[PDB]
């Protein structure tokens, strides 16, 4: 029992991080095979960032301007190209440690874990989701552009984000590991809106059972709602609709605690409605969203 | 920007665990140089764990009746040995993947990453700390046990937990690396009592200067105190007493937020007298007390 914000082991990805400079601008790349990807404002000076022409700035650069370094030794850069918001620098030798691997693009509410680094080098690791305005609610701090999202099935990691921005609130912007912004985000230092922030309701959901399952039962009642009766509800407080997809996902976890979806919707409408009077739930003091129906059957299974 | 529950980066622990079995019992195990650690209950069976004479079940055990797999390879057992709550079998083989290590019995209120593992095989990392009632509030399935916690600096991984058992009420207890539980607790299936758990009022204080450097500033105050009039506070809401032991590690904090660490308790007094009042701090809606100072300083300056 207990229920904790778990990001899966990260080795397979502290592997892959080496350090990228160009010029005065030092960030992280990831090394897989005989390439390394990495945000594309790299190439940036300070002057540069505030509307930068990214194919006129890589024509000034040559391979031996890009300065990969894995630990202490240095990649022989013999390629470079832009592919979307990331370059890809292809190098002579093949990591050793390159896990086996996936790129994939995540929907808005999947959760992954961020290794965040500095100069090449891991300094931590946290589980995070990917907000429904498509931002992250990371935690970073200059030189970690360039530090990557994942998910772990056994032994292929699936990369699903690179760190590229901080907006002026504070927030997190980045891209799919084919250089693609999550968001309308453009990578230039200009003011951009991230959009309303709603929350993730199948998530919700899915750790109000993890709740039960860990003994935490107060907010249970003796109520059922139906999904359009609970969906005005969600509009109200800025919750995503839930649809039968998502019903159907949380399936084995109704089948487990033998607690109907709809009955868990109506507790979910009672905690919304009346606040949880200062009552917790899991260790928590307001509704947890970064947990996906996934995450919380993993963690109450014990898949490694 | 951002703060986030951060474990240290996973990578170094991960090549150390390996699967022990003994009779029908099988759990992780730590592999060091050439010695593999594990919890002593290990050698139980279910009609053992009721009160386990560990010394005469250990007689009837041999080398060749432990059986330690690292991977998919065997190790073989070459040597077998009691110390406190854990075993050490000697192996034939040094772990190549050994990093610079230390055993280390961390302070109640200092902070540990978890990996979680099952079958010798990680599935998670969390961040946590000790409770000033020697329990960590964990995340642990059947299967569990041996799964360590730890501490990096630089290079030097410094082992301060082993998972031994999960008490009646949730709550995990287990030792140092040297087998000593942390806490009255026994290797026994039997009711322990976790006692009182009071609030780590220094690392609750670190958490208001991460807010304070976050942006998050709506807790401050017009207040000041004194260390005895807050710690009359503190003792009403089960929290630590405050010493100046305290109030020097909050140095940098202060100094970097240019809040002196009585205005900060002053804040802190005025939440714990009149609740958050429906609003957050750094996303939480409860006072957070599992960052020490030193997380604090580290998820704030980027050390790798
Ligand atoms: O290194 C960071 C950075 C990253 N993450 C969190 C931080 C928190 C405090 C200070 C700096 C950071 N930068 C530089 C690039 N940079 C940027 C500016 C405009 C466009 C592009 Cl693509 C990128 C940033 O936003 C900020
Ligand atoms: O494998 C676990 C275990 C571990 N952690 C969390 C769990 C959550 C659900 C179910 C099982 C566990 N066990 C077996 C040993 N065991 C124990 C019983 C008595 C004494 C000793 Cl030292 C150990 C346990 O407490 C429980």
């Amino acid at each position: 029992s207990g229920f904790r914000k778990m990001a899966f082991p990260s080795g397979k990805v502290e592997g892959c991080m080496v350090q990228v400079t160009c010029g005065t601008t030092t960030l992280n790349g990831l090394w897989l095979d005989d390439v390394v990807y990495c945000p594309r404002h790299v190439i940036c000076t300070s002057e540069d960032m505030l509307n930068p022409n990214y194919e006129d700035l890589l024509i000034r650069k040559s391979n031996h301007n890009f300065l990969v370094q894995a630990g202490n030794v240095q990649l022989r850069v013999i390629g470079h190209s832009m592919q979307n918001c990331v370059l890809k620098l292809k190098v002579d030798t093949a990591n050793p440690k390159t896990p086996k691997y996936k790129f994939v693009r995540i929907q808005p509410g999947q959760t992954f874990s961020v290794l965040a680094c500095y100069n090449g080098s891991p300094s931590g690791v946290y589980q995070c989701a990917m907000r429904p305005n498509f931002t992250i609610k990371g935690s970073f701090l200059n030189g970690s552009c360039g530090s990557v999202g994942f998910n772990i099935d056994y032994d292929c990691v699936s990369f699903c984000y690179m760190h590229h921005m901080e907006l002026p609130t504070g927030v997190h912007a980045g891209t799919d590991l084919e250089g693609n912004f999550y968001g309308p985000f453009v990578d230039r230092q200009t003011a951009q809106a991230a959009g309303t922030d709603t929350t993730i309701t199948v998530n919700v959901l899915a750790w109000l059972y993890a709740a039960v399952i860990n003994g935490d039962r107060w907010f249970l009642n003796r109520f059922t709602t139906t999904l359009n009766d609970f969906n005005l509800v969600a509009m109200k407080y800025n919750y995503e609709p839930l649809t039968q997809d998502h019903v159907d996902i949380l399936g084995p976890l109704s089948a487990q605690t033998g607690i109907a979806v709809l009955d868990m919707c109506a507790s979910l409408k009672e905690l919304l409605q009346n606040g949880m009077n200062g009552r917790t739930i899991l260790g928590s003091a307001l509704l947890e969203d970064e947990f996906t129906p996934f995450d919380v059957v993993r963690q109450c299974s014990g898949v490694t």
